[PDB]
């Protein structure tokens, strides 16, 4: 077998996530997505952004708790694009809160959900392609995985 080596691949899957959480994703400000689904996908995972359109003050709450979650000195994105691909981050593992809190119990306070996508390697696009979202894990159309692979990306600053 070859685990670890299968999943060294990029297969061109995406998450939707709604702004403002999809760019604190790419950003790494947030490390972790919970949801109620188990994935067995692992390695690279594409980020879009749905269509969702959060208001100044959504923005500026949850900014406001990443800030206690993460450093009082964070620094955010001046802009939250809707409904485009945004970058991407490397599903390391999928685990069950009991998991999660065992493995991860300093930062386990930042996802509540039945289980938890840990996150590594953010990257950023420079440009960001509009797109159409799909529920869980979808397969990106392959000329978007070809522009995406070849795109110039952000050098973001550590969190």
């Amino acid at each position: 077998q070859d685990q670890e080596f299968q999943e060294g691949f990029d297969g061109g899957w995406c998450l939707s996530v709604h702004q403002p959480w999809a760019s604190l994703l790419v950003r790494g400000i947030k490390r972790v997505e919970g949801r109620s689904w188990y994935t067995p996908h692992r390695g690279r995972l594409w980020i879009a952004a749905t269509a969702k359109k959060p208001s100044p003050q959504e923005v500026s709450e949850l900014q406001a708790t990443y800030r206690l979650l993460r450093g009082k000195d964070v620094e955010f994105p001046n802009d939250y694009p809707s409904g485009c691909l945004l970058g991407c981050v490397d599903l390391i593992d999928c685990l069950s809160q009991k998991q999660f809190k065992e493995q991860f119990p300093d930062i386990s306070q930042e996802s509540d959900s039945p289980f938890v996508f840990i996150c590594k390697n953010p990257q950023e696009m420079v440009v960001k392609f509009p797109i159409k979202g799909n529920p869980k894990i979808w397969k990106l159309d392959s000329k978007i995985h070809q522009g995406a692979k070849k795109g110039l990306m952000k050098q973001n600053k550590a969190v």
